[PDB]
């Protein structure tokens, strides 16, 4: 059908307030993880994570506007505005019906819900903000962005935990391929660092508790890994039909050539040991892209630093790629960023596109002692300049919900 | 490409614990709205809504399983199990990779969040349930259903307020048409009747406050309407590729021939007065279906009983359908069910399919005094037996996010 290319990108991450600042940090192997300052966690088993430092919402919205919206929505609008600016696209009466939005979130407005809950229990239902529902529901990034830029195309929001940003980009690409849109702003945002978030993941024993060295906590495939690090932020891409992009002389970063999905149908928080669902998902993406496994050069892994997850992903890549599994480079940027949950797939799509632009595999930092069977090129410690024609981005979410995107040099 | 048909349906609604019980109530013009019993609302301006009466989760899950899951997930699994049973489909190693799930929710596990919030504020983070995250996140209907039935196909969740169930069914149909699945279980569930829900919508002044006559509160296009009625429940459909359905001699209820989307890009909680976005959305659906407006016989309206919303929908239908707007029948089943939010589009898809099966337009009850310009066949008061070849279902959600499904007799 129609070809889909990336013409714009935007991001808020624990490493930077835009794409170039974040990417510089990635190629330098810098950690974005620090003790959390914005709340007292002295009573929690995990007291660190990946915060956006120095976010100024006034750069994007008025203070009245902003004060109605949970931070996840603010982060999502920031990444979305950056990406549209970056594309150089001009929204007119001639194209506004052909431009949609698919910005998702894993948990949404947990901070707002928590603060309205306080008011409700202390002071009863009349203390709840009139803006509580519209400022908290996950689809209000899509809603607010469409209103602010006059975007009248397909308008929706995915919520698939770690897979959110990957689903959001894949399904936006489907809309453009199908003819439902010529442009889509797609990605995700997350800000789940509130009591209920840290407490909730902590009560599941899902989080690293390495409070003494937060920068060493996220260590994907390392034998001393002890759970993921919770991080905040946002990613947005401008996806565009190829002839549309060429016609306005847009700068094309890369092509989005494949999108795959699968379900494990195994467990809610644990993968099959052999990562069978992840293998089906990657194969589905490669088949959608018309690619053979041997054509893959770089994988931006799910690699969240969990005991069961990290090794299941190695098993899946070995199953899919056979002997080529030792030729390709695979890295987890979560070594540096931690796990941005609903934003993870968006920021990792951007890192996959920039790997193609800069011909460099970002490192897996903290990979001091690779665990049994973790004997691939995991780009340990330092970035590796190398040939990259094809980059995959994997997301394996709670519920066993899997998604894989395939990018290619244009 | 490939044709998509409905072979199974399931539902929990304020009118019944399955499809036939709910549908009987619809054709009889019965109200599902009553004073809310499960919590004390003596301090709220709205004290009524559409509850599921006599839900027995043990019919579907073990009590240990159930006790880990927010009610929205229980309602979603109930409708999903009913629909798969209803389809007669047998899941095997030969097809489990070709069967996915797209079950969405508007608000998700607000009840669980509220009850974990209580524990957090009273007793600090260690009182939070270990199952808080996996039992509360919107994608766990898709997750749990896939695990319970061994479904390994595309696995995801939409969250688009009133449009959730419509997006969920439309995008599942896209997956089957595209070749990503041969079967999808799609729909939505909602249980937002907790303090934060009623308080939240009340603080926005969004809800009817007709506490003295709850059964008369939901009165779409009536001049004395004063906001929507909050309702709970679930809808699921089994969508299936036509040759797949025929090959196993499945009973085919109807064909899903069109899916349209648009954004208003106007306001978060108010439509354009002329319903321009709703008009684009309906036209997109008809174009996707290869249908002319004159071929539409029945519209299952959004029609939530709001001042600005109900008349904007009339304006949109008059714009799209011209003189044929006076020939077609349009009704709001929310007159009877109230607004099930993330489940609204799923249960209204089922009512649209049953309108085709039974050749009957469900009524708009409580339409005593149609407002200025509301001069269409709104099937006031009583069901109207009539010829229905083509049925549309409209959903217009917070954020100005619009979706329309087009069903046709097979
Ligand atoms: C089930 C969700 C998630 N899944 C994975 O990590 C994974 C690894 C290989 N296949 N799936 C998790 O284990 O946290
Ligand atoms: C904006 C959401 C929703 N929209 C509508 O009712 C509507 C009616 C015609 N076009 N849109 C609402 O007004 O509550």
């Amino acid at each position: 059908r129609r070809r889909v290319v990336i013409t714009g990108m935007g991001m808020l991450s624990p490493l930077g307030l835009d794409v170039p600042s974040s990417w510089e940090g990635i190629l330098a192997g810098r950690s974005g993880i620090a003790p959390i300052e914005h709340m007292d966690l002295s009573a929690y088993s995990t007291r660190f994570g990946g915060s956006v430092k120095g976010f100024n919402v006034e750069e994007y919205l008025s203070a009245k506007e902003a004060r109605k919206l949970d931070l996840f929505i603010q982060y999502g609008l920031a990444a979305s505005f950056q990406a549209v600016r970056d594309s150089g696209l001009e929204v007119t009466d001639a194209n506004r019906e052909r431009i949609g939005v698919s910005m998702g979130s894993g948990i949404g407005g947990l901070t707002n819900i928590e603060n309205n809950c306080r008011s409700l229990f202390e002071q009863g239902p009349r203390r709840i903000s009139p803006f509580f529902v519209p400022g908290s529901i996950i689809n209000m990034v899509s809603g607010f962005l469409s209103i602010h830029l006059g975007l009248q195309g397909p308008n929706y929001a995915l919520t698939t935990a770690a897979t959110t940003g990957t689903h959001s980009i894949g399904m936006a690409a489907r809309n453009i391929a199908y003819g439902e849109a010529d442009v889509m702003v797609a990605g995700g945002s997350e800000m789940a660092a509130c009591g209920l978030g840290l407490g909730g993941f902590g009560a599941a024993r899902a989080l690293s508790t390495r409070n003494d060295e937060p920068t060493r906590a996220s260590r994907p495939w390392d034998r001393d890994r002890d759970g993921f690090v919770l991080s905040d932020g946002s990613g947005a891409l401008v996806l565009e039909e190829l002839e549309h992009a060429r016609a306005r002389g847009a700068r094309i970063y890369a092509e989005l050539v494949g999108f795959g999905m699968s379900g494990d149908a195994f467990h809610m928080t644990a993968p099959p040991e052999d990562g069978a669902g992840a293998a089906r998902c990657m194969k589905n993406a490669l088949r959608d892209a018309g690619l053979d496994p041997r054509q893959v050069d770089y994988i931006n892994a799910h690699g969240t630093s969990t005991p069961a997850g990290d090794i299941a992903e190695i098993a899946a890549v070995k199953s899919v790629f056979g002997e080529h599994a030792h030729a390709l480079s695979m890295s987890s940027t979560k070594s540096m960023t931690g796990h941005l949950l609903g934003a993870a797939g968006a920021v990792e799509a951007i890192f996959s596109v920039l790997a193609l632009r800069d011909q460099v595999a970002p490192p897996t930092i903290n990979l001091d002692n690779p665990d049994e069977g973790c004997d691939l090129d995991l780009v340990a410690h330092e970035a590796k300049p190398r040939k990259i024609d094809v980059a995959l981005s994997n997301s394996f979410g709670f519920g066993g919900t899997n998604g894989t995107l395939v990018f290619r040099r244009f």
